[PDB]
């Protein structure tokens, strides 16, 4: 039951992510469903890439097409599909592609959680490789589906990440 | 996870969807998934060095003559994720006796909305012969060690049989 | 899913239902059921470079006296599938104590209707010496890196007192 | 590698040296190493839906009727590393008949200074009766999609004439 | 010892390839050191991909940058690094990067192997999917290294490849 | 032939690693053959543990005990059993067992593999987790052999390692 689920504690500061797909995984999308509370094939990709994080949404936010809020959490090791993890926002992964503007959160665990992200604030305090990866897998990995494109803007700061998020919460509301 | 809330399909049965209870390449740990529960149970561990050779589920909202709901073998090539739902193209069924009778199970491939690669798959014989041959070695033997129980393959039931098979048994749920 | 509808087990605690959160081979993570939400919530975690000696889980609707659900490690060979149940037969505890006080997980084998291989296995005795060491190893050690969480292995509880355990912790939850 | 520096063992039959070429859990994919280039070279894809019960091998500097070197299973749980040398203490005989004769895969398990676990096996009955079944299961059946090819699983022989299979292949290759 | 591993037993009808990074494998780049008989690390790479077949190498080859000629065996399950695997070549993906032009071998397991392959002669036998991922792969596998650029060509047909193939084996005597 | 490949280009700045055991490793212990250029099954271990890192020695090095050095490389992708990894010490495990002290060279690759690692020169550069996991693994590994006992001493700094690298250059001369 994903009504059950909080936004946060303390929201923007902290939000929950329910895990979709895991870090090291093929890029087959997976969509939950609300009401089945399951998760639900989408598409399949045939790039030979692999998922750059542990991906997920927050639930309870609505993204101006309509989805809840896409959190890339960039750790290392898999998550089961279908956990809630805590996170904190850092910055923002800011595309464009064929249907418009696409924006995808980057988040650490919480610190709570684990003491390895303490000091990780902005995107900017992550390895370069690592943003790089991030971009370069959501860049790439449609580039054999015709005709589907994707460029890469300036990625958004922790404090737009906070911001994008209480968007979402009261476009909910 | 809620069953109720996933559709037999959307034109049943020309697509169905499947709940998926164990992967491509998985060990061969029968488990089952609980209606209200939501949750897949572990039904039974066997110890042939096995394989599963498609991604296995069921079909919700469908019965057998045995009472439960119909199974699935998905021949894709890559593993799901337990628990998901995928819909599928129903293409033949695979068709067995063992010590209880009758053991039927579906031939599926992905549906052409999320994939192009099965697009023109209609049949279980537009399959690769090699691929029929992989899930019938795989149901005729996983349960070799099991003590006294037997398996023997039958003929292949197309995919008219496969149609036919599937509407009967959403009205035998109904 | 819903864990009201997952009952405790058939008789127990001859047997009981543990709903698994982390597979034998797992890397350490600990988490809390949201019983409100049926999710695993991640709680912890952990980074010793250690994997858990069997398929880790807990019963529902039981209640230590620190007021969580019991802990099982289910010690059987192969993994299981994360948030699967799985029903099994208790041999034992593991007693401990650590610096919260007194932490007690049971030992289990899977019950004899999914495999015949544990149906012999009745009391942490029948279990081979080094399982047990490997299992005390690591509860022992895994959380070695936290501060100032220590852990003594105590002795081992016997197939009665595990029964015991789990009885008072089934009339605790109520 | 340089094979000529590989010992049979310290005292065969006793013990013996293997030269892993497949891991147990692996894909039935099989490979042969060759002499003179001291390289795994694959020799067949497998299709079965199917995986080695066993870590898989040959002693060196021995010779077969057919004239390859003995090849033994080593019944032990954990993979290892293809292309590596284990000494071992052979325990039994899988015998059977294929199309081209007479096929015979020792049995044996890690020698007493690599682990405790295996001190007290000297004989193949006294390994689990499972294990036994699933090193014949897979060899029975893993080509079993192979065109024409055919496997009669004989009377397995005990350790004594593992043992006189063994100084026969030495011999042979002087 | 390399060289009492052959190029083939009728090159170039068939070749040996000695295989260093597995299908599924993450992308690591080697040296083979011919003296001491072993792979030496040249580059770890950090793009998000995962190679499209079996990747290796043909002893006593050489190509014009005097390196052995590479080879990608399409076939889908993973083969142990170091290895030897006996191939049919089928076509020559050709391509354009920073040091000039790039060419590398497609090929299937040779027919004794395998009956899987049997009718693959041509590197149009493929799925055209596969000869899409594995141009994508290797268009896009160096991005994360500052300033690495590849363009990628027309493919060489199993004729092309045969005559490539016999080039490098001439050039290594 | 590990006759032929080099201590290193420069060392101790730098020096070659011959792997035996990746990271994620089962305890199961390798100790490579010099004549056959094997790697010979040593010793299971039944601890519940993991290779904090990839394992392996320097050739032509020789410590107190007669044994070539040895080296975790403290990265995080596997690496083949058998290939050669140039890498930078960083710093020394320094413990004491049964036997005396049992010395452990802490390195990265180096950066010319990989940028990943540029600015880590002493194992105080690391992660506080990485070097816990690594004292972790080496202190309770051989916990369930009978008698074996190993206590984890002052760590050693990058100018220690390259004392000690040299000190066990010169011993094998």
């Amino acid at each position: 039951n994903i009504d059950a689920i909080s936004i946060g504690s303390n929201p923007p500061e902290d939000v929950n992510v329910i895990i979709e797909v895991p870090v090291g995984g093929q890029p087959i999308k997976y969509e939950m469903d609300k009401k089945a509370g399951a998760l639900i094939v989408d598409r399949f990709l045939y790039t030979p890439m692999t998922y750059p994080g542990n991906y997920g949404f927050v639930p309870h936010t609505l993204s101006e097409d309509g989805d809840p809020i896409d959190v890339l959490v960039c750790n290392t090791r898999p998550l089961i599909p279908g956990c809630v993890i805590n996170v904190r926002p850092i910055g923002v992964l800011v595309m464009e592609d064929n249907s418009g503007k696409d924006e995808k959160i980057i988040a650490v665990p919480s610190p709570h959680l684990t003491r390895r992200y303490e000091k990780i604030h902005d995107y900017t305090d992550m390895p370069e490789i690592t943003l790089k990866q991030i971009a370069h897998f959501f860049e790439h990995y449609k580039d054999l589906e015709p005709g589907k494109w994707v460029k890469i803007g300036d990625w958004g700061d922790e404090d737009y990440a906070r911001k994008f998020i209480v968007e979402a919460i009261e476009r909910a509301k």
